């Protein structure tokens, strides 16, 4: 079960618990205004449908075990593929709309709805680790700085960028990294 206890997270953060409709019924999310959601599939997650409510305490009851977490501010960053931007807002007001490189004209960032999964100060990225030569046009060996993970699939917040990853300036990527906590909503759109 994730979220873990007390964990201060964000409002696109899924509820994650490890006949599907059977265990789907032993799970219930208790929210102040009865926040709804749907299921997604082993391992199933429950996700709130219009983000969470900000600064709301969330309770999760699964079998005889019940664990809870609190949401901080609502920080949303949006990656527009037409405009070449990653816009960041915190509770209503955009703070900093930063120009972003979202992949490359071959494999641009996949449009969709996500959370900030992890924060890694520097992470080295080696394409040889899953089978891509470094002389390939989609080949690389790089040490990323201020890396905020977007997906399990390896998309990151951290130009002819690969994997569809998102590339910001060093000054811009520092701020998002300091301002962000896991769970912080991530939206790729047009």
């Amino acid at each position: 079960v994730s979220p873990a206890n007390g964990a201060v997270v964000g409002v696109a953060h899924p509820v994650v618990v490890t006949d599907r409709r059977a265990v789907e019924r032993s799970i219930r999310i208790s929210t102040p205004h009865n926040t709804t959601g749907h299921f997604e599939w082993n391992v199933v997650r429950w996700v709130p449908h219009r983000y969470w409510p900000p600064h709301t305490r969330v309770s999760v009851g699964v079998q005889e075990l019940t664990e809870g977490f609190e949401t901080g501010d609502a920080l949303i960053g949006v990656a527009s593929i037409s405009a070449h931007t990653f816009t960041v807002s915190r509770n209503g007001e955009v703070l900093r709309t930063m120009p972003a490189s979202l992949g490359k004209p071959s494999r641009p960032t996949p449009i969709g709805s996500f959370h900030a999964m992890s924060k890694e100060r520097t992470v080295v990225m080696d394409s040889r680790t899953i089978g891509i030569p470094l002389n390939s046009s989609d080949g690389y060996l790089l040490t990323a700085h201020y890396a905020v993970r977007v997906t399990w699939s390896g998309v990151y917040v951290h130009a002819n960028v690969s994997h569809g990853c998102i590339n910001l300036s060093p000054d811009n990527a520092a701020w998002y990294f300091d301002a962000v906590t896991v769970g912080d909503p991530i939206e790729v759109v047009g």
